[PDB]
């Protein structure tokens, strides 16, 4: 079995924040994590349930995208682009290629994971074959239905994780925006499915949890780490 | 009531590392606390199961020990050296006086915390009386035999805690010590009571978790915020 990474992205790409601007793939959620898993040797395949992706447009701010990140960004050339260019729909990938599911975000994720079965099943199929399943950000929306194959309960049920705060999207303003469209946060998701939130400290720490084979991490600061943690929690 | 904190400390003191320095209390796992509360206008009383303590030699290292923290343990007219000279057994203190029950470390509490039934009990009834339990570091020793009164079962079953890394004892050379002397690691205590250990990235990181109203930290760079995840906790 080759050594690789499932890396999803949010398909959800439409005008999302006050000022007109796209929720979509936060960059450095997708950047941070495929440097991560390139270094320590693992191939990377993105998939999202589209085949589809946008940026979020909030994620271009020079606050979080500079230096090399924004090199590779702008460089289509750029190993991260070529392989960018080769994502993929859930039924064109096989998960036993795959020892890590990584779940990258933005907001756009609460519009679309929920509702990704397909994405589900095969999250389901990794962890069940000793895998890890790992989330930064709003990622945790797709544990909303990811059931663990073995127990027929939500793989989050009786697990502790990290992922987005409430009080930081009303630090950004979109808890209205998000009331409007019926959306539910990740501490939201948590509690409904009785899985133990485990908060940062402030909410653009850099704060993950490994919680055996399941691995979460807060916010863009946190994706780096959340990285590291899936590739320890393998070992 | 007050607003109040008792502060528990280890009363082991003996030589430990093979360099033959002595064990005790890690001089800034009580001082970053005591000024994090005092800060929020918390009272603290200091307790140890004899009502006397020594210093972790070790601790007084520069990288442990240094600025405004170096000058406040040498000047005995500070805040934090006269009310370290007020310190009581768990007989002479009131639990409903105290919000909180934080359990500063060392490796000596690796000897007395796991046989503290009288601080044990003080620390149940402030848990009871729906007051916060933290500890860091070795402090987790403490939870050895600590059971929560209204369950009958030990206070960390079916929780997610943190403390001193099984790593970070190798990284000391303290391993071989500690299974001389028949002793028992945070992440040892963990498994045996049915606790969830969610340890840091890097042994050394500032590194700590609330679940619910017990709040635990890793190690001396996790003081403060340990200290902070308590207040927080309360609200």
């Amino acid at each position: 079995a080759p050594k690789k990474v499932l890396l999803a992205l949010t398909s959800y790409n439409d005008v999302f924040y006050s000022d007109g601007a796209k929720t979509g793939v936060f960059v450095v959620e997708a950047l941070h994590p495929f440097n991560t898993f390139r270094k320590e040797g693992f191939e990377v395949d993105f998939v999202s349930e589209t085949g589809k992706f946008g940026w979020d447009e909030h994620s271009l701010a020079k606050d979080f995208l500079n230096g090399q990140d924004e090199t590779d960004f702008k460089n289509k050339d750029s190993d991260f682009n070529k392989t960018l260019a080769k994502i993929k729909t859930p039924k064109e990938v096989n998960a036993d290629d795959y020892q890590i599911f990584f779940a990258s975000a933005g907001h756009g994720t609460l519009f679309d994971y929920p509702k990704a079965k397909d994405l589900q099943d095969i999250a389901s199929e990794i962890y069940a074959n000793g895998g890890v399943v790992a989330a930064v950000c709003h990622g945790p929306a797709i544990f909303d239905g990811l059931t663990d194959k073995k127990t027929g309960r939500p793989l989050i049920e009786g697990k502790s994780i990290t992922g987005f705060t409430d009080v930081g999207e009303t630090i950004l303003g979109v808890d209205s925006i998000l009331k409007a469209k019926n959306l539910a946060t990740v501490e939201d998701v948590a509690k409904k499915y009785g899985a133990k939130y485990l908060a940062p400290v402030g909410p653009w720490d850099d704060y993950s949890i490994t919680d055996g084979r399941l691995v979460t991490g807060v916010n863009p600061a946190s994706a780096h780490s959340t990285a590291v943690r899936s590739i320890v929690a393998l070992k």
